[PDB]
């Protein structure tokens, strides 16, 4: 069931939205862990700039997911973002540990960012909570631009 | 094994330290996630201040475990921070998914925070890399104070 | 309707303007009630909840100014006078004999909740695109505060 | 009835001074509304300077009126600023919702600002409370200046 | 066939080419508004000068910012953003701005005619485009544009 | 005994003002030791926001007192703020070092705050130096609002 | 002989007040010019700090200055800050030109600062306009500070 | 010319206004060009060159604006409409079919180099010190931007 | 003679420039006052914007002014900026005390800004000290802009 | 005897450490008051510079001060910062109230600074808590710098 | 040894100041070469590496400032004139005739690492705790810097 | 003739001459910069905390200045030299004393060297024939002459 709130968003609409929101949350938490992972372990040409870039990426991700979770609560549900749940519920493929060049990491990121980027863009139009829709549009715009930024550094 | 570098810390010392650094990166990433998890799902007496208090802790955690990972890297290791690795190598017990009182979260928070704070204070006297030890001490100081902040809010 | 190269049609100009004044009104009041509850609370969790509210006010203030200016943009008049608020406000008059933090949170709860429940249907009622956007940013903040308010209630 | 406070302003001075503070709250809140009303709905020569001048004022006014309300609550009284109390108790003539020229708005604004500026200048003499006096002086300094700005821009 | 650059970005091919198209038009209008805003800002005199003169440095920045947002989307959809002097010149729907005029009032009128055009094209653009990401961009812009038109109309005696 | 200055406040007015200033200095200095003393050792409900509130309190007390001292010196006197002088001359009840809960501390602080508050308010009108009257008013307003802040956090 | 203003203030208080405000406007202007004068032409021990100290004074001077003038105008009057009127109506002896030592310049500054300092102090309770009293008071504090600052660098 | 109390000799004014307008025209085109490169590059060194270029754009517009303002102070008309640039710029129409940073660098260099070599000469040609001063600063900027760009070329 | 300095700029250039510097200083100081004078006492159409506008000119002015006096000093001279010297040496025509409208002031200002602006423009070419030429050029660029701004608000 | 905390530093060391943390707490607070007291009653050559410098040491002392105190509390102890306690536990001699010359005050400050400074440099190696040792070195670093600034301004 | 009330042991003072001017000596020589390469590098990855070096320089300069002042604190004299760096620096002269980003990165790596490793063994070799903490902050930055420089090498 | 290639078309003889000048000014500026710190570290006596802080200000300006001269030399296709060996072998400044402590002592020693450097760059400003270079040298000279003035005005 749900936590009670004077917020009168339809009951069925609440359940489905928390549902999407959460999965969106999980995808973003993963994207933030791997952004760091790639960030630490790059090496080679274009290092520093691509290194800094990624830090930027981390923050916005963080902010966007935050909104997701808080919105899921507003509707009377329970936002999820614990290691066990992520590991258990991510669509994303585990990030490589054996890769080392900047281009390697860029390719690995591009891959992952794209799945979430494409997922969330579709979510924008299939979610019946306008607030989420506006939420989802805001994060779609950045993931897209981040997807572009990343791809754009592949040589 | 290790990646080359001009950094001349001894071979044995490097390897040992990479492992300590990494367990510490692993522990800080969970607390980090746990912190947020509690942040979103809290409700009741003293919510707003404790809610924002958690956002401060996170930034410091994040910021510390980042130094960790980078020291491991400087020593020619691979810093490890993906959901699958943390899930797999976490020393912390899964964070309750269905607790709601701020009080409830404070207590569940203290437990895990103490485990990490206690361990790292130990790590400090152990590690034989002056740098990592310095990092750890700065971290230890923050955790000890966070630990106390948490506990000091328990009714 | 005052003149403007703004080419939005008349009917939708007029219909939207009302909804915008209507909404201006609920916030100005909501704005007033927030500060009221701000000055006259005491008891547990005073300072933090007290400082919270100031934050809401500032946010409510800027959202409503966005509504008013759109109403003027579409060619009408934005109404913000005390008089107009007093008698077109759809919110129950705020109680002036309550003092405890909780009492106040509940009184805030109820009213924020009715404005936030109305602006969310509004998003999807107007046919002025820009206006649905304004509302949605406002709704997003409102629903956050409602959540913040109900989350401090014991 | 006054609420308990260790604060030892004489009981009579408390009740007297609270009533003055509220009356000042009342009209400053009224002037806050009037000021936004004028700056949304003006058009004509010197529009843009004047529209932003008024936002300057708005914030100064809401600042002082807070200082009054808090002094009221401090002396054990109850600050009154609900939509109902203002309309019922405002000494300011209602603002005309049928005027659009910058010039008309200035002239409608200079009359309502004068009453307040003059009320608050005299109230400085009248209050027994030193703190309230200082409060009113500070705020009278801003009223006299704004009033002067307002009139200076009339053609 | 597809004169589209490769990206891992789903958006269907048709929605891609049409939105790009759309994005580029808004781009061109916005750069033009930007050029003519500076244009009028430099050359205006008479009553209410410094206020209007500085009012226009504010709009410039926001146009620049939106336009930059419109260009970068196009390039994400895998297009080429076009904003060179030549493209603008024979692409702007905007009537060459008068260089023979000196009063704040006439500059206001001129500005208003052209702001109104851009103002109304981007408002339409919002429901016409099938990229949800672009309609969000356009609404943000449309909102500033609608505020800016009102600001200019308001300083006209 | 006074130090030369071209400042022309009458010999007698100086001496008395000076004595009055140092008293308010003495008791402002104490009040801040006490503000920190409570800051560190409070635990219980509402801990964090109460904790931070006081540090704000501590800053304000510090500028006011600093202003009082410099005025004494301006008049040609010596400002006294050595721990010896506070101890031997503070009219405030030594602060309890056994209490621990936030509530207990807030009560202890209310007592002491109200004393100094109720004194410096009397002082505004007792003092024959216009400048000193002003400092005291600025300071009294802060104390009167802090007392209220303290009292209002009391359950 | 005044300018229409809705600012009701007994017209005769108006006239008296404008004159005092103009006398302080004149004096503060002269002091500001004097201050730069010494600032520039200073040399000897303790140069750079005194020189920097003096810039500080100036910004305060001209700030107090401005409020005096804007108030004169507010009451229906004309603010007088012209080079001719400073020359013709200043009670201050023209600052010397032959001096160059910081010590010489501090003393020229002190004897002049004191004229103005001691003067506006009395002005405070001499004037019938309440806001002018608050103004003069704020400036009197600063003036008394700067004086004391100047005097304390004298060996 | 338009009247101003500004006593710069009439011919000087005419001459200077013209040269100012030539530089206003080139810096604008430069700035358009800078942004075109900005959106449309991909390949090695992207993120950094991308943001590098946003810096020049900012620099370019302040300077160009300083030139327009000077021309107007002298009684002339600052020109920066799309049509005038198109008709008077001496830079080759920028390619819209190129994609590599290394390509875009090469293109920016050609054009940047031209304008840079032309304002450097302008510093000593003009007979108005203020223009010459403002010309010298822009040149200094343009000479740094050209060395940055060239420097980034593999 | 000049104050001794290692600065080796030739002696005749020292004297010649010093005299030229003090000349700009005198003029700029006059402009400054005059600028503040119009800023206080104008009323009419376009008041607020023009009124704030004028405060900017002043900051700009006193900055350039400063740089001149110090250059003078560096070369071993005495910078003069006293009221008396301003009153005696000013090439600028005494400023009208009775004008009241924005246009009245604008025009009086235009006349005097233009006189100064035309002069310093020439001084750029007249003076043999490169440093002091840069100095004048910078001022010149502000002054022509300010004249332009002033003239551009005249109807 | 101690307060309950999950912090598992051993009881014995927890106790020794608190004791040592509090002694510094006491000494810093005292240097704090002393620093402020010299700041006020100083005059003579080099006044403004030294005056300002002391204002910087104060806030420095005050932060280390805080860091020591909470460490104490987070270890289960009570921090002790009360005028009474400073009186009774301070090892620093009373600071003289009869001295007036910057040069006199710098010598009185040096003595006491040097005492605390030399004491805490030893404390680093004595304490068995790494966190406090770190805590001490930072403040030690400041104290030494401050001792050198003080001494350096001596003639 | 200059008089101070700081009571470190005469012996420890003397030793510690000598180890402090050595860290001061190589840190100045490193900041010089840092700009030298900063200025004269070109090729792939120029801009970010140019600016990266600016960050490093600010850091080196602050650390070395710290060693200096400690040394004076113990009663010693700091040593940082051109002639002392030249006569006392361990590191090989930096190569004037190299231009590529890659040549420069490797030229810096070599020198940074020599200083990087010296000060890391210095931490354990000083008797002054205030110097060990000091050296340690430096080491941390220096080790990160060496990692940043090596990590850009293709 | 061994200049790095660039589309910057300043006359080639000018580039070589200007580069030599630019580099000579860089040498002096670094030495000043070195020396400044050296004094700021080792002074003691009356007026120490202000001269000390003052000096840190000088360092900052010198560094931004000398950095402009070098990026200039490099633009015209040269090599900017700033190595301890190059300052050492190529400097016009006398070796700064390491046995002075007094504030007045250090002020006098800086005064002389600041003087040396300040007076060269002022003349440089007229002797160079790349305009950007003189704008550069003029801005610097403005700071040096002011810094020199500050330093002299602190001598008792
Ligand atoms: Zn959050
Ligand atoms: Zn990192
Ligand atoms: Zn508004
Ligand atoms: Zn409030
Ligand atoms: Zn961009
Ligand atoms: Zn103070
Ligand atoms: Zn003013
Ligand atoms: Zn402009
Ligand atoms: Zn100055
Ligand atoms: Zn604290
Ligand atoms: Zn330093
Ligand atoms: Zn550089």
């Amino acid at each position: 069931e749900l936590l009670y709130t004077r917020n009168d968003v339809e009951e069925h609409v609440k359940v489905a939205t928390i549902k999407r929101l959460n999965q969106m949350v999980i995808q973003f938490i993963d994207l933030s862990l791997i952004t760091k992972q790639a960030h630490w372990n790059m090496r080679g040409a274009n290092f520093v700039a691509v290194h800094e870039m990624l830090d930027g990426f981390r923050t916005a991700l963080t902010d966007h997911l935050d909104t997701f979770a808080e919105r899921a609560v507003q509707l009377g549900g329970v936002a999820l973002g614990t290691a066990q749940v992520i590991n258990d519920k991510t669509p994303l493929k585990s990030y490589p540990t054996n890769i080392h060049s900047v281009q390697e990491h860029l390719k690995a990121l591009a891959e992952r960012y794209a799945i979430v980027a494409n997922d969330i863009r579709k979510a924008i139009t299939e979610v019946e909570d306008e607030n989420s829709a506006d939420m989802f549009t805001a994060a779609s715009r950045d993931l897209d631009k981040f997807l572009w930024f990343i791809e754009s550094n592949i040589e």
